[PDB]
């Protein structure tokens, strides 16, 4: 079974395409999941912002970082007339600097807190 870690690296990296990707990594083979983000760099160069900017998730806890450089993602988006099983997204391709919170030891992300 699957660990948060194992399970961000499946719903989040990839080092129309929401449609086809979404199905893939199983996020939509059992229900339409309303939005989801994908992020086109290495997996290391993702789990290296563990490290870098310390600032407050969403939740008010405080084991997000956010990333020094912008990177490489897509953005996909349930349309408001998607019906399970007829998932549709709306695909935004952007280069945006992500927030992610991080757990465990190694200290990986384990989910997707916000991109700006």
């Amino acid at each position: 079974k699957e660990t948060a870690a194992a399970k961000f690296e499946r719903q989040h990296m990839d080092s129309n395409y929401c449609n086809q990707m979404m199905k893939s990594r199983n996020l939509t083979k059992d229900r339409c999941k309303p939005v989801n983000t994908f992020v086109h760099e290495s997996l290391a160069d993702v789990q290296a912002v563990c490290s870098q900017k310390n600032v407050a998730c969403k939740n008010g806890q405080t084991n997000c970082y956010q990333s020094y450089s912008t990177m490489s993602i897509t953005d996909c988006r349930e349309t408001g007339s998607s019906k399970y099983p007829n998932c549709a997204y709306k695909t935004t391709q952007a280069n945006k600097h992500i927030i992610v919170a991080c757990e465990g030891n190694p200290y990986v992300p384990v989910h997707f807190d916000a991109s700006v």
